[PDB]
DNA sequence: TCAAAACGTCGTAC
DNA sequence: GACGTTTTGA
DNA sequence: TCAAAACGTCGTAC
DNA sequence: GACGTTTTGA
């Protein structure tokens, strides 16, 4: 587990609470036990112009990679374990999403347990709806009620 | 003059080049002697319902005002003296707005001797254009071209 | 005549 | 910015 | 059955 | 985000 500077991990911070994104899903998928998937994903966005700044993420953070769609680029992390890592060094910093960035390790550190019965799975599945009220959320489909409706 | 932490500043350099801007404008105002004003403006825009973050630069910076208009707030730092103390000491910080920053601290100290002569002032007005240059600039109309046209 | 505020608009880059 | 659906590669 | 990647959509908050 | 137009008041 890498150690990052301090001096970057405040600067990433300020950019994150600006154009950063702190995401939790639960995905719809059949081949499931539970029929979802508990997925995370750190992501600082830009417009593609500028993906070298993007491009300084990945050689600083040592892990993740960027993603180019249209006028737009993404700098994703998603590996549990770095994520988890990255998160307790950046979670200090933030003022914006700190909250977020401590339920993604609550769940992430949970995980193991969610499989384990459907009860747990419900209740990490609540962690994400708390995500998810925290975000500017616009076009969320699937919640732990979904879950629930699918857990019987 | 107010000096500030450096900690401060690292994480809102970062925010900065996030969700912040800085403005370099040509406002036609026939009040001027060259009938236009060089108006700089150092600007953060945040979503209402975070408007506290706002009010809290205003105690940090200790200068600047925050202003709503719908659901979106702005904090605003106009006055030319704080400004470029402000701006001396994030520059070294910034990334994606560090050039646009420097440039307004030239203008800044050009601006006295801007308003003797007509080609100093155009001088100025192309420093302007670099700064917006730099920028995502998308719907501006005054340029250093339509001042050389009217102080013909 | 000027610094600064006030008020307003628009198209993406989030 | 913050989600969505689908596929890959174990 | 999983973690992770790949691919895709949409409404503002910049 | 990054501009625009108009007004205030020494
Ligand atoms: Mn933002
Ligand atoms: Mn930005
Ligand atoms: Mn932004």
């Amino acid at each position: 587990n890498t150690k990052y500077n301090k001096e970057f991990l405040l600067y990433l911070a300020g950019f994150v609470d600006g154009d950063g994104s702190i995401i939790a899903q639960i995905k719809p998928n059949q081949s499931y036990k539970f029929k979802h998937q508990l997925s995370l994903t750190f992501q600082v966005t830009q417009k593609t112009q500028r993906r070298w700044f993007l491009d300084k993420l990945v050689d600083e953070i040592g892990v993740g990679y960027v993603r180019d769609r249209g006028s737009v680029s993404n700098y994703i992390l998603s590996e549990i374990k770095p994520l988890h890592n990255f998160l307790t060094q950046l979670q200090p910093f933030l003022k914006l999403k700190q909250k977020q960035a401590n339920l993604v390790l609550k769940i992430i550190e949970q995980l193991p347990s969610a499989k384990e019965s459907p009860d747990k799975f419900l209740e990490v599945c609540t962690w994400v709806d708390q995500i998810a009220a925290l975000n500017d959320s616009k076009t969320r489909k699937t919640t732990s009620e979904t879950v629930r409706a699918v857990l019987d």
